[PDB]
């Protein structure tokens, strides 16, 4: 019921979102040219991974899925500079995530 | 019911927590010697403010209170360096926040 909601309502909205594109797949540190990314960020996470996990019944509790969303956003804030656009993008998506989590069954 | 839960269960646990102390009052940029804090962080938030707001029935929806917790943690990640202790402290508290939010009525 709760994981159904996270998949059917929360992920549906965030995946579609205008600012979703950077978070749809794992950060490729080599392509992006970020040699220090995996030195700073120890637990990478992204929406593609969360989506697969929801589809394949990976999670046992809603909170596990919620923690993955949180880790995704947090990594972005920790690695990037405050003035970066990605930071505003993460904030916008996280706000919507928390709003819908408040309405979870 | 939901705001009661946020006050009685969520705030109760986080306020007591070992790592709560830096977040119990607004960041005093002058005392802490952070001249650029309010240039970078545009919406300051802290647990003291959230606690007063819960006590005084300030909030209309649980999500408003949840957004304040999120803003508090996010500010910490954006302003501080990745290796700072406060960053680990925020992560620990945020994990507990999200865990209890998953059990909200
Ligand atoms: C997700 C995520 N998390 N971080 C990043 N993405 C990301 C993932 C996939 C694609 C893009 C991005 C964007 C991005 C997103 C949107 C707009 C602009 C940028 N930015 C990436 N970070 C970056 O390029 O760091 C700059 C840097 C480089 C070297 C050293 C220090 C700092
Ligand atoms: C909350 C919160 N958010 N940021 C900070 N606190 C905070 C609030 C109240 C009290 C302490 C702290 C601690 C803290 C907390 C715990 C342990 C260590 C530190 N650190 C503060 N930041 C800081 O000193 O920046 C270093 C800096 C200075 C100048 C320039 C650049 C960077």
């Amino acid at each position: 019921n709760q994981l159904q909601y996270l998949h059917k309502v929360v992920m549906k909205a965030l995946w579609k979102h205008q600012f979703a594109w950077p978070f749809r797949q794992p950060v490729d540190a080599v392509k992006l040219g970020l040699p220090d990314y995996h030195k700073i960020i120890k637990q990478p996470m992204d929406m593609g991974t969360i989506k697969r996990r929801l589809e394949n019944n990976y999670y046992w509790a809603a909170s596990e899925c919620m923690q993955d969303f949180n880790t995704m956003f947090t990594n972005c804030y920790i690695y990037n500079k405050p003035t970066d656009d990605i930071v505003l993008m993460a904030q916008t998506l996280e706000k919507i995530f928390l709003q819908k989590v408040a309405s979870m069954p």
